[PDB]
């Protein structure tokens, strides 16, 4: 009959967010980037439509409070380029400007905006006072364009190409408005989820191509949001913080989250050879902390899939892929196959695997440096999940 017209919000773009300025035990101290009387319009890829939407910034990992002059979307024509007829401002609790204390995080008043999915807007930030932004998504596969003044209605940026950045900065979620049935797909690991090495602004992450199955096989009302993270481990922070301290704020309290996917684990393997020589870890205790994360998940609801460690011989021999390693992701891998906690496995390991040698990942979907897909095997990644676990 007639859909119950209430409206609620659903997550319907994501990012994680990073520290900048931290670094590893013994590394030297690194610089967040800074903003002074200048704007930067990002581009973001919707996965959900809808009438409304609104905008969550983020101060996080700040040291200082910051103050966004002012926040505006439109939707996106291209590199910077907006329609100006969309153009709008993004009010918090009806002012224009905001300030967010450090540490924290702030969701935007809702933007009357109809939006479809798999369209891309751009949200363009003002930042009037000299503002330092560590909070970041550091690797964000997609350009970010930075202009001099308050450009943020501008319908292009203008600027120098070498003032444009692949990182979001203090942009985490993109919450769009529905009266219909809605699953909320959230995709959580570390750069295998993100998307590094995929095409730069052509929406190639392994999350974007089940998105675009989804979409043709017609569940425009399933999303699929990422909370990668490049570098990302379960147990330490850097890079980013660790998915153990990260798992409530990035999956379980995302809007409308209905399913998770969980791929996380090889830089907790890979980084003790030579990145963090003091942060060696077992297998065992990468599984605890899998463990605390999957019943709490669970607890809630949410529908939770995990996806075994892809084959990365080759990468970095003797320096990150190590014979250690390879032992702690077979004992993992097999925890993940044989647990009866977990609603399924998504075998991205044997859907990857070179098959003549499974310790090695395919030729044709390895981008180069034996970790990380390419954007065919980003494909793969996505045709390896049955769409049945998502409804």
């Amino acid at each position: 009959g007639l859909v119950p017209r209430g409206s609620h919000m659903y997550a319907s773009w994501t990012a994680s967010m990073s520290d900048a300025t931290q670094v590893l035990p013994g590394a030297a101290p690194a610089a967040s980037q800074s903003f002074n009387n200048q704007t930067v319009r990002h581009v973001l890829r919707l996965s959900l439509g809808g009438n409304t939407l609104r905008v969550k910034v983020s101060n996080l990992f700040g040291k200082s409070p910051i103050t966004f002059t002012a926040v505006r979307v439109a939707k996106s024509t291209g590199q910077s380029n907006i329609d100006v007829s969309t153009d709008k401002s993004v009010t918090f609790n009806g002012q224009a400007s905001v300030t967010l204390e450090a540490g924290t995080e702030l969701v935007s008043d809702a933007v009357n905006l109809e939006v479809a999915p798999l369209t891309n807007i751009a949200v363009s930030m003002y930042f009037s006072s000299p503002t330092a932004m560590p909070t970041v998504h550091a690797l964000g596969v997609q350009t970010a364009f930075i202009g001099a003044g308050n450009q943020t209605a501008a319908t292009s940026i203008s600027a120098a190409a070498a003032d444009q950045s692949q990182s979001y900065y203090g942009l985490t979620a993109l919450e769009v408005s529905s009266i219909q049935k809605t699953n909320v797909v959230v995709t959580f690991g570390d750069s295998i989820t993100d998307g590094y090495k995929s095409t730069v602004d052509a929406s190639k992450r392994y999350p974007n191509q089940l998105d675009d199955r989804l979409k043709t096989a017609g569940f425009s009302r399933i999303g699929v949001v990422n909370q990668g993270i490049s570098g990302n481990r379960w147990l330490n922070d850097f890079s980013g913080p660790s998915g153990t301290s990260r798992f409530d704020r990035d999956v379980l309290n995302v809007t409308g989250i209905t399913h998770a996917i969980i791929l996380l684990g090889v830089n907790d393997l890979g980084f003790s050879a030579w990145l963090a020589p003091t942060q060696t870890v077992t297998a065992e205790q990468v599984i605890a902390a899998m463990t605390t994360a999957i019943v709490k998940a669970k607890a809630k609801g949410i529908k939770v899939f995990v996806g075994t460690i892809i084959p990365f011989k080759g990468a970095s021999m003797g320096y990150y892929y190590t014979d250690a390693a390879e032992a702690k992701r077979q004992t993992i891998n097999t925890f993940i196959r044989n647990s009866k906690e977990i609603d399924g496995v998504i075998d991205f390991a044997d859907a990857l695997k070179n098959p003549a040698d499974p310790l090695t990942i395919n030729p044709i979907y390895d981008s180069g440096d034996a970790l990380h897909p390419n954007d065919a095997g980003y494909e793969a990644m996505a045709a390896a999940i049955d769409l049945s676990k998502l409804q």
